[PDB]
């Protein structure tokens, strides 16, 4: 008889021993956020569809006006009528509502504040005194539980803990000077050094973003995307389940970020800022690192956002996770088929960079991210074909043999339905949200 | 769930029973916020803010470990851990309900946002409507609406006697640490204007202000069942933030579809009698919306629109005829705030709108034991019939949101459920 899935019985059997799985070598070096396609002079700027070169998010402007216009819900996509492609723009743009900038990478800016002081919700509960009275617990295990226990409560569909390893965080951020309104953001983005040192919180300098040596940990959330929404990649309704996923890491960071703080500890939001969420992610024991250069989880495949705080709030690591994705991606390559501009490599792993985009001096697929992003004004949008196709993201990959889980080998060999079909709240699916169930033995061991 | 909510269908009209004494409510005659009502002693016998003296209760009960009212905490540590966890959920809300309109989160417009600025060369809050038809818009909505966050999702014509008739605000140029020493009333009034707009004077809703889409925001059952107690008041606080998210979400939907919407969370107007129009449940003994999915263990907030949108169909499951026997909410209260008297058409004190037919309930009572209980209480929801320790809680089952895997598939949505 069918064997009832069991997430927490298939993370069980493919735990890993303690360490790190991320494989580096000596020419390892932190690596400036700047340098991400997103941001760096030699791969922001894009042509539009005619020719005009302007920032990419401008000439995906371009492209979604004209499709719009064109009653299309993408590239060569035609929409039911104009009326629906227009919906799906209404519905990506507002998506992105509790977002700056496509991420929220500014630290200490917005959102992102590294203390709670000047929100409105801690100068509420002030007479209290929550931020300011000691620890009451010391215990990670406890600690553990009741961290994880919110996370749940805000936002996360995942949530793992890893020690913070530097070489993931930014070298240097790139932020905006504190005195400079949201309107001027875009065209004042300077670089800040984040540095680690002696002090009792974190705290940021006209010259540094500071962190404490005594940050010991970093708790990383995934936040899962919608199936159906995610399988019309490249067009509108993908970038929709991107955009509300975006606002709800935001809500996720503040949330967890003020109860470790009102439990008498220090803790900074990132979103996509701060460092780089796959390894964390990875070393936090939530999947795999791709082909695709995702973090591939046994639950939602890559289909799944990330965020992460870090914090000295003692915890207890959780330990990594290998289920066979390196070797899955081995011989699969359906991404790098698949992928509109051919960004993905269909080679081995190397430790060297394809460009610039790339840390050097860890093990990974080495893909090319500025033709990545070329394909963003294109197709108007965020593509996530690479996540769409990838197999880990169907809903029924796990089979149970008897005595054991494993993957079925088989599954690797419209718009208007979409918005006539199956919805719930968040975009979750109750036919596998029972996957993310949480008891204490699933928090702490 | 589909099937229940279809067999209990009621033909068009609100079922709210009024007679010609029914007069709009000033907001600041709520409980919250009047002042005979608004000040409390704490423990000691000092007069403070009722929110003041709650917390005081909350920091003498973490001293000396306890969860609640002579409720014992296994230490100290989950005393505090619950505290933390209530004050946290309240991240995205303003000084306990978002109220004030065209505030803070609470923006009438969407032009001054930074998702709308970052946005504004799509032209989309500037594009006309290119759907005007109100049955694809009620589904794009309701869409939109469950992605935002709500677990239940109606429609209805705005009934303007449930819309309060002067909001508690504060002035346009206050600072957040002024406001609630700063709070004022301003009147809430239907022109003919094309946009929802604030003057000096007044907060201009259009005559072209169709309609209000309600939604249900589920709170969590195993918390909510440890009322009066923190862990109650953490979901009731998480559930508050979500409240917050899904407004801005939802009118930015609306205005990039070129309509306008006006959020409101607990502002503006009254959320149970526009949830009952909206069909999402009945009014009961207790004083809340009881839905079939949820019973009372919900929150609610809703925004206001002139996008065009079809109605929904107010739902009759028999729950005026069991809270009619019932009682139990009643027997239950620690205020003993609830009524257990038939339903009337006047007001028991101020804080009630007289004229329409209800039960009703002593508020300033209900609020009374809130500095005692160092809380939001909560017992009523948690004792009634549809809706069905702390350490167990917090080593118990938990799931995103809250949200509960054993039951979410009744709010699953398709388009038949949508229009
Ligand atoms: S598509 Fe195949 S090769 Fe690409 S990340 Fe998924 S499993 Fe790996
Ligand atoms: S997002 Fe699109 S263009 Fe970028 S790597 Fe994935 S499939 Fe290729
Ligand atoms: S919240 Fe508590 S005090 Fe108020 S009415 Fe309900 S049971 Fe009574
Ligand atoms: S406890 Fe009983 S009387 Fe009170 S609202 Fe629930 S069903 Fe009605």
């Amino acid at each position: 008889a069918e064997k009832e899935k069991n997430a927490a019985e298939i993370r069980q059997q493919f735990a890993m021993t303690a360490g790190s799985p991320i494989i580096v070598n000596d020419k390892l070096e932190r690596y400036a956020e700047v340098r991400t396609a997103f941001t760096h002079p030699t791969s922001f700027f894009k042509p539009n569809y005619k020719g005009e070169v302007k920032p990419w998010f401008l000439s995906a402007y371009d492209e979604k006006v004209r499709q719009i216009e064109n009653g299309e819900n993408g590239p060569k996509m035609k929409a039911k009528n104009v009326g629906e492609a227009r919906a799906g723009r209404a519905l990506e743009a507002a998506g992105w509502t509790l977002d700056i900038n496509y991420g929220n990478i500014y630290p200490n800016r917005f959102f992102m504040l590294w203390s709670g002081e000047t929100m409105t919700n801690t100068q509420l509960w002030a007479p209290v005194g929550l931020d300011r009275r000691p620890p009451d617990t010391t215990d990670p295990v406890e600690l553990t539980n009741y961290v994880k226990f919110a996370a749940r409560m805000a936002g996360a569909d995942l949530v793992g803990v890893a020690r913070l390893n530097r070489n993931w965080v930014y070298s240097e951020a790139v932020t905006i000077p504190a005195d400079v309104p949201y309107e001027q953001s875009l065209h004042k983005e300077i670089e800040k050094p984040i540095v680690f040192k002696d002090v009792p919180l974190p705290i940021e300098t006209d010259d540094e973003l500071i962190i404490p040596n005594t940050c010991e940990n970093v708790i990383v959330a995934g936040i899962a995307m919608n199936r159906e929404m995610m399988q019309t990649a490249p067009n509108s309704m993908a970038c929709a389940t991107t955009a509300f996923c975006y606002s709800r890491m935001c809500m996720f960071d503040m949330w967890l970020c003020q109860f470790i703080r009102y439990m008498g500890y220090y803790a900074i939001p990132s979103c996509n800022g701060v460092g780089q969420s796959v390894a964390f992610a990875v070393e936090a024991g939530l999947g795999q690192a791709s082909r695709m250069g995702a973090c591939i989880t046994p639950e939602f495949g890559p289909n799944v956002r990330l965020t992460k705080v870090f914090t000295n709030m003692p915890l207890v690591p959780d330990k990594p996770i290998d289920f066979g994705v390196t070797e899955f991606c081995e011989t699969c390559k359906k991404c790098a088929r698949e992928c509109p501009s051919k960004a993905i490599t269909e080679g081995p792993r190397t430790f060297e960079g394809r460009s610039i985009h790339n840390q050097s001096g860890k093990l990974q697929w080495q893909n090319d991210y500025n033709k990545c992003l070329g394909y963003w004004p294109e197709s108007g949008g965020y593509c996530g074909v690479c996540v769409a196709v990838c197999p880990f993201t169907k809903g029924n990959i796990w089979i149970h043999d008897g005595v054991e889980w494993l993957i079925d080998n088989t599954r690797f060999l419209n718009i208007t339905e979409v918005w006539d079909g199956k919805i719930n709240t968040y975009g979750l699916d109750a036919d596998h949200f029972r996957d993310t169930v949480s008891f204490r033995k699933d928090r702490v061991k």
